[PDB]
């Protein structure tokens, strides 16, 4: 066993130390942890992500990515020799989690830090070539605000999102409309840090992503309900 390499026997006390995961931990072969029973809600192809990614921003060398969660995103989109990621993620027991995964893999090109997104003052991130924002923009209470902070600092956005299927009904906030509701996602350990949250209908999506910048936009992957719609687009700004 490689010296760089952290012993199996701290790698299983650790995992479990770090539960409950909410997508599990497996290294080696071994399946050290198992996750949530809502994970499936969540990223749980990453290394897949991290090609549509880099197929939208190829020539991508520092990203920003919001809401790391256990760092599986982080550690795929790392996998590239000449690149630099920052993970946000806003609560202590995922972070130390996507802490532990670094640390296991050697991903010495991650840094990871602690960040409430509707509180940090983005300008003091410096610049990226793209922003990762994938399950995250429903757990905010002013969407439009954190794709703002996006084009704060960078051209691109590669944004994952739910979005609200119908006008009817909804309240208006900045002009958006918008369903005001308490922050109750199935998996506690993906919920935002407000009591509240605000979903967009679609108009008012795109109406905030050409408002932040992102006046070029385009549709990945799209499913469509009267109710909880999905969404994969990339931005990008001038
Ligand atoms: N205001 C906020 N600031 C920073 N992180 C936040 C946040 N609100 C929610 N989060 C984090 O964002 C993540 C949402 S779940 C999405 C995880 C991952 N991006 C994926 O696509 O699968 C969780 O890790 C949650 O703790």
């Amino acid at each position: 066993r490689g010296s760089h390499m952290m012993d199996r026997r701290e790698i299983q006390r650790r995992a479990k130390e770090l539960e409950p995961w909410v997508n599990g931990f497996e290294f080696e072969g071994i399946r050290y942890a198992e996750g949530s029973d809502h994970g499936y809600l969540l990223s749980q192809d990453p290394a897949d992500r991290a090609r549509a990614f880099y197929e939208a921003f190829p020539g991508a060398t520092r990203i920003l990515e919001l809401g790391a969660l256990e760092g599986a995103d982080t550690l795929a989109l790392a996998r590239q020799p000449g690149t630099s990621i920052l993970g946000l993620e806003g609560r202590e027991e995922n972070l130390r989690r996507a802490e532990f995964v670094m640390e296991v893999h050697g991903a010495t090109n991650v840094e990871l830090r602690i960040a409430d997104v509707e509180t940090l003052d983005f300008a003091t991130l410096g610049r990226f070539d793209a922003v990762l924002c994938a399950g995250l923009l429903y757990h905010v209470r002013e969407p439009w605000a954190l794709l703002k902070d996006a084009a704060r600092v960078s051209a691109g956005i590669y944004l994952s999102t739910h979005y609200w299927g119908s006008s009817d009904g909804l309240e208006t906030l900045d002009g958006y409309s918008v369903k005001h509701v308490r922050e109750e996602h199935p998996e506690p350990q993906a919920r935002g840090l407000s009591v509240d949250v605000r979903w967009l209908d679609r108009a008012s999506l795109f109406a905030a992503l050409e408002n932040a910048g992102f006046v070029e936009i385009e549709v990945l992957h799209e499913r469509t309900s009267a109710e909880v719609c999905d969404i994969v687009v990339v931005g990008r700004a001038r």
